[PDB]
């Protein structure tokens, strides 16, 4: 139903925020300022998503997870311990990576919704998806590749 | 009762509870008194604007809204009570999530309607407003130490 | 008659003029309608604040102000109509100038009553308030092209 | 069997450009009374219908389309009729115009959101909602400034 | 007495008044605590401000104002206490109150004075003043869940 | 001299008084030329203020303020002189405090005047324009070393 | 005529200036009321700012500008006219636009006169000023239903 | 050729090169992919701002802008490439700076064609313009590793 | 040594500010809307205190741990997972616990840069442990108690 | 043996209360040609300076003591010597009364600054360090406001 | 010598005054402390981004900035002296002045230079220069209590 | 060596290292001429403000900083190069880079030599700039692809 997706994704949401600040410290190249500042400005947004999308769960009644351990318990997103230094396409393929996961999967909350009569989770996960989908084409093409490559 | 009926209802509705969100924010007392002033006034703020865009996509239909006390109160369906014994703070809040739970009630019932004539632009306008009053549902039931589903 | 009296009859005046400034707010058609739109947003807004600076002053002398639309209609001596037939951008004007002399005239007679019992402070806040309403009596008899005492 | 989304999207890529051009024409050419308000209101409206352009075009590239790009690919493709200023007009003529082209994107938009409703595709049917929802509030406006009702 | 002396005196009755709103704004404990710290230090922002414009306005009419905490002591009517045992919040609150009311009636007896003395600006200014320390005293006195009167 | 005249006498005092400090703005010489250049375009700024509302004023009370410098030139009771040879900074601001003790003065004698018609509204505006004429006076004369009566 | 004496005309002309956009301030009706009020204000702002560069520039060549209403009214070329029966808003448009061609003509003939003696300064200065002046010339034309030339 | 002409041929060119600045906005690809995507943004606005300038300029010199699409394509001496297959980073760049020197060329010979005829308010505007032009000329052609004059 | 002590102090300021996001969701009670919009505060100040301690901790050629496991793996600070309704007083009462052992922990740090003579992080953590001591007057204070009771 | 912290903490609140009085008191007294200059100043010199009283108290709460919260503890407990306004002064004398207590306040921050280190509180030992630098800046402004070196 | 070296020449007098104005802002005594400190910061960034423009223009004309204190030393006209001895406020000021007065003069060189050639660009950017300069010429002038030319 | 003699060493250091900042600023290119423009700006301003703040504390302590270019060459241990040959971007990286570590280890010896000479302020100084240098060099160095100790 629909707490038990919107507290995945909470536990997805928070393994995103930490990945996001695992490329924030560890990129090395050419594009080092822009995507660090771009870096946090996603940390920010997703941050806020991870929050609305919590406190939406305690408006239906629901309860979010609030506890590491329940986040690495229940989040369906791969997380991976920095041990080399890595090349700056490398942390964008599994930036790009984890948001196409976010992406089919918020798609799946939208139906999931669209069904069971909830237009107010429907719409903010179609905005969420919106903005999901722009870092999508942004960041495929920064690696010079299409939206739907 | 179609769209414009519905938009108009909430007019009224919008207009009685704005005036009762005054009530509270003026006969208020209790430990509280200035976190729920500066909060009441928020809130008479955000569904002030509420009124407004409600009527004024009232308007884009076509529609006349309401604009006289007279038919607020002829046509509202949210209850509002003079001041008269002197009220608590919990039970000034339990009248203000009551009229939440209210609205809540008839913009879902907004929201089916507005999806069944396929006026999609009304649709997405009250699910915004619903996600609102279930957010503050969800603050002001927390306030009172209760779940937002009680 | 003394000053709690006036300052609630005040209140019930400036909620039903709000309340109109949406009606003209809503209705109005003409060349002039995004200017008098906004203005009649500024008037909402500046009128609004009036309102909730007479209650929380008569909530300081230790009165008790209307909370409640019904409250409102009936001590209120501003008069309200409802919209039907399509009017004028000068008739909506004209029926708002009338109702800013009233709140003049009446607030004069406030200065009077406020300055007789010694209430120097709701004295110099109806002194401002008649000063801004006088200021917006010349502008909108300047629009219809009359003299602010015409 | 049904046309698509991306064809749509560029349509509409197309018409907002070429309305934009007509948000200029009425912007330099309009003489009256109601100049000055009038005019900060087309710089208004252009700033406006010039995000939605952009917000179309970048939503056009996250579905994997190509939006149209040069001045050629938008007058072939447009549905919004252009013309170019020769004799003087009244400021309710320019009005009338530009109530016009809001009717046209706003019916043209409606097609938009029923299509997308169709395809499933929620993304592009929730911003078109909100651009039409923005063009049915200019519609009242601009109606009521020519002394009409909104759906007259 | 005259106009010189009573702006002295209340000049050194702000200062030991923004002393004692540290004192609060530093002894406080209770379960409102952020809420009455913040309100603590617009409070002094307020009254410190209003100490700054009596006293320059003191200096406008050739006067001179009390420059030394010694002066201040010796001229103030506002009582202060040394914090040696706690308090509660309710208590500390009276205390506040109780000053409040002190300023109250003070610069009452100073607008009468000033209108005895003809000088009007002074006269606006204490009434200015004394209006938001009646604002203030329906507040806080909310806050103990009193009428503002009592 | 009723109301009218008195406002619009005072128009022509504050056209001159501001055209005065532009020539000091402009031919000022000495070590405090900053300081007193910003400074006299601050007071051009408050008193340009202060002539538009007066005259604004002036027609909200149904009267007709001068528009000309014509007729400044012919009601003004403010003395200007003609730069020509090199002056001073202490003259510039002793022409500057005496033209501010000039219209204090006549502004006070506004104040009896109004107080006595009855006519509030103008009444509590000279009294803050007085204040800050006032204050500016203090501030000037303690530029220079002198008691502010001074 | 040199350019010193050429900025001190363009001095005193924007003097005058500025006093009869005050003129169209303050005695303006009409429906455009509002519209034409702002914008008043801001031409005064503008045209304040710029008589004060040129003046300011006049002293950088070591030139010595007008100071008194009574030089202003000795050299000026702007016609002025005192307001004594009521004018329309297009007859108050036409004198703007008037005096708007007049400082747009000898604007002009002082960058004529900047050019030949080789005061590039002063050159671009007046061709800045000669562009907002032609802009402004072009939009209160349009308001008046007329083109630029118109 | 005269100014008209020319101004709005360079309206036209600048038409089609916002329109080119969306081109390489939306289709570009690569490492700075967010740098030069900002950059266009700022580029869009830039050039904005010069063609409505340089209309409302022709505007009121009493002249007629182009105001469609087809008149831009028919007067542009920018040449426009529908994207089909997919270009590199350099490839835009290079087509970019391709435009800004062909505006450069062109706003040259508009700066000796103003000079020519006598508006030196257009030649001053052409001379801003072409130096913000040189400027990212500069820029742009150091990104490509190249010299400015390259 | 320092590296050390700043990964394990990222490790405790994460758990950290996940428990602050747990009683910025779960709170009840007369203070809701104070302390909510506090907690906000908390968040972003800790945050940022994490920040510059991870962006030190790189600065001084340290690897700072990015996934969650490392964190549970590695924190100090103990998480407990939300089960049924608590009162403010507690929740309190864990973020005042919370903040004393990051302030007895910050000190010991204190004292080790002070000895390897790293006077860049001894100064920060002599600022963060100044925020935090601050902070326990006033959340002390907010229970009625003494900040060394 | 050693006076602690808490004592110097609270000595210096006092310090700082009649040193933001005497602020007010140059602010109201003064008359010479820098009227504007040094009233605007002193006003910036008494928000730092009552920004420094009040970090000063709440840090001397967080170490668990207590703060002078009446006039009659200031006066009983500050080092800081204030004179009533009687006989006209000159400008430059208010600025040498000033540039007094700064020095006052400068040595005593100094006295702080190597209790807070032997003690070992390092937070005090910064807070005073930060204070003691804008103290010093101070200095060195206004005595070269009197055409003085900053140590003379 | 052409344009490219007399840019290269003002890089270099503006990285020296830069440096100047910091040693003005250092060691300067006296009663004007203050406002001559701050107006010391302001002149060092506005001549500093003088400085700035300078040089990328220099740059955009395909040209070699001199970015070495050894080069700046070598060929920069402006003098600079180590301070040892204890100067008067008016002595740096004086320096100030006679700076100021080279970088006009040398930049009137530049402007007939740059005209001669057709360089309208750097023509336009060094007449704005040589506007603010004199300005400041002007003002600091007035402040030694000098004519602008004396 | 003592605190004085080494702060004017950094003085020295500082102004040299900004005119470096400045050559990168200008000479540089490659695909990250953007960013690495606007972000040599940022170090221009950031090192700037650390030289300032270095030369007051320098005064402070009753010392006499350097304020010619004569005397930073002559004490400065920064090394500069005036621009000859064209280099890439990742050597004036690397030159950046070299003048960070330069300057964070002789910042080291200045933390040190204050720690022992008991001047605690300059040492907090020296320790927030120290500070600054590291994040710098670890960011520039990430830039490079290297580690932060390489
Ligand atoms: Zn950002
Ligand atoms: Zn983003
Ligand atoms: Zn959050
Ligand atoms: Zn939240
Ligand atoms: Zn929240
Ligand atoms: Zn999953
Ligand atoms: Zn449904
Ligand atoms: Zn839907
Ligand atoms: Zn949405
Ligand atoms: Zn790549
Ligand atoms: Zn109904
Ligand atoms: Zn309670
Ligand atoms: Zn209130
Ligand atoms: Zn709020
Ligand atoms: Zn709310
Ligand atoms: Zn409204
Ligand atoms: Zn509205
Ligand atoms: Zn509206
Ligand atoms: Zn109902
Ligand atoms: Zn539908
Ligand atoms: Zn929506
Ligand atoms: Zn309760
Ligand atoms: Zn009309
Ligand atoms: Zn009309
Ligand atoms: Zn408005
Ligand atoms: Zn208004
Ligand atoms: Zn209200
Ligand atoms: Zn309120
Ligand atoms: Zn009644
Ligand atoms: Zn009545
Ligand atoms: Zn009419
Ligand atoms: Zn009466
Ligand atoms: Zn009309
Ligand atoms: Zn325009
Ligand atoms: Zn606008
Ligand atoms: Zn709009
Ligand atoms: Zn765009
Ligand atoms: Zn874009
Ligand atoms: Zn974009
Ligand atoms: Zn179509
Ligand atoms: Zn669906
Ligand atoms: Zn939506
Ligand atoms: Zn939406
Ligand atoms: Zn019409
Ligand atoms: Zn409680
Ligand atoms: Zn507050
Ligand atoms: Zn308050
Ligand atoms: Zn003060
Ligand atoms: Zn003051
Ligand atoms: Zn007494
Ligand atoms: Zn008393
Ligand atoms: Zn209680
Ligand atoms: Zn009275
Ligand atoms: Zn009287
Ligand atoms: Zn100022
Ligand atoms: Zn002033
Ligand atoms: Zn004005
Ligand atoms: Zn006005
Ligand atoms: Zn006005
Ligand atoms: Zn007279
Ligand atoms: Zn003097
Ligand atoms: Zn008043
Ligand atoms: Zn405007
Ligand atoms: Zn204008
Ligand atoms: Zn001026
Ligand atoms: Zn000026
Ligand atoms: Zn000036
Ligand atoms: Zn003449
Ligand atoms: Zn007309
Ligand atoms: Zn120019
Ligand atoms: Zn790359
Ligand atoms: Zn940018
Ligand atoms: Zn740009
Ligand atoms: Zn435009
Ligand atoms: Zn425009
Ligand atoms: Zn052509
Ligand atoms: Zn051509
Ligand atoms: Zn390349
Ligand atoms: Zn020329
Ligand atoms: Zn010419
Ligand atoms: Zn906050
Ligand atoms: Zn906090
Ligand atoms: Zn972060
Ligand atoms: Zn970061
Ligand atoms: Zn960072
Ligand atoms: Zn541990
Ligand atoms: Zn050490
Ligand atoms: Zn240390
Ligand atoms: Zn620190
Ligand atoms: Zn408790
Ligand atoms: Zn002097
Ligand atoms: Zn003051
Ligand atoms: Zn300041
Ligand atoms: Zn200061
Ligand atoms: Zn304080
Ligand atoms: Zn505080
Ligand atoms: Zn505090
Ligand atoms: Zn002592
Ligand atoms: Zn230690
Ligand atoms: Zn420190
Ligand atoms: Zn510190
Ligand atoms: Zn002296
Ligand atoms: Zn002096
Ligand atoms: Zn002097
Ligand atoms: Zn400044
Ligand atoms: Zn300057
Ligand atoms: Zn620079
Ligand atoms: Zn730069
Ligand atoms: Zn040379
Ligand atoms: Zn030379
Ligand atoms: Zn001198
Ligand atoms: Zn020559
Ligand atoms: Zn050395
Ligand atoms: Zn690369
Ligand atoms: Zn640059
Ligand atoms: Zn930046
Ligand atoms: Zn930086
Ligand atoms: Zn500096
Ligand atoms: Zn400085
Ligand atoms: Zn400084
Ligand atoms: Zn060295
Ligand atoms: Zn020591
Ligand atoms: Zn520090
Ligand atoms: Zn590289």
């Amino acid at each position: 139903d629909t707490k038990e997706f919107l507290n995945h994704q909470v536990a997805n949401l928070n393994v995103f925020t930490v990945k996001i600040h695992q490329i924030h410290w560890y990129m090395r190249g050419h594009n080092f300022f822009t995507l660090h500042e771009k870096m946090d400005d996603l940390y920010s947004e997703f941050g806020e998503q991870m929050d609305e999308v919590a406190e939406r769960l305690l408006a239906i009644g629901g309860s979010p997870f609030s506890t590491l351990k329940e986040f690495l318990e229940n989040a369906s997103v791969e997380e991976a311990p920095y041990t080399k230094p890595k090349t700056m396409d490398q942390l964008m393929e599994d930036l790009v990576g984890t948001l196409e996961l976010l992406r089919d999967e918020y798609k799946q909350g939208i139906e999931l919704t669209d069904k069971e009569g909830d237009d107010v989770t429907n719409d903010m996960l179609i905005a969420f998806k919106a903005s999901i989908d722009k870092h999508i084409w942004m960041f495929k093409a920064f690696l010079g590749k299409a939206p739907l490559e």
